[PDB]
């Protein structure tokens, strides 16, 4: 019952469980594999956010959203091109401290994104919240190895 036990040691059991059991690798999965499955979930959501940000920026958004959008674009670019790749590298290399830092970064960047839309509607709030939730679950999985 590693998936059960692992997901119990996360800040969101039901999300962890739903996510790991979607993936085929979970049934035969050690802690690192489960980390690896979470990263790929974060990546799916981050790719969606990246496109969604781009669309909005191309849809003649109100001026007040230009700042937030532009900053969010940078956030997801870092997540996609640096944070997540380095986590996959680190988990592969057997160096989890560096994969925890990927999960910490992606969580803060998604949260910082949401935060720019404070006091207004947030046009892709669910995607920010998903990247943060999923990231906070990956970080917990990763910390079993520290």
């Amino acid at each position: 019952n590693l998936v059960e036990t692992t997901c119990k040691n996360t800040p969101n059991y039901q999300l962890c469980l739903k996510t790991l059991l979607s993936d085929k690798r979970s049934a035969t999965g050690d802690i690192t594999t489960l980390a690896l499955i979470m990263v790929d979930a974060i990546k799916a959501k981050a790719n969606q956010a990246a496109v969604t940000i781009s669309k909005l920026r191309h849809s003649n958004p109100p001026a007040a959203w230009k700042g937030p959008l532009k900053n969010c674009a940078f956030s997801y670019k870092v997540i996609l091109t640096a944070s997540l790749p380095e986590a996959i590298e680190a988990l592969t290399k057997g160096d989890p401290k560096f994969a925890e830092d990927g999960m910490v970064g992606s969580s803060g960047d998604a949260q910082e994104c949401e935060e720019y839309f404070k006091g207004s509607k947030s046009p892709f709030s669910a995607l920010n919240i998903a990247v943060h939730e999923l990231s906070d679950v990956g970080r917990a999985i990763v910390r079993n190895l520290l």
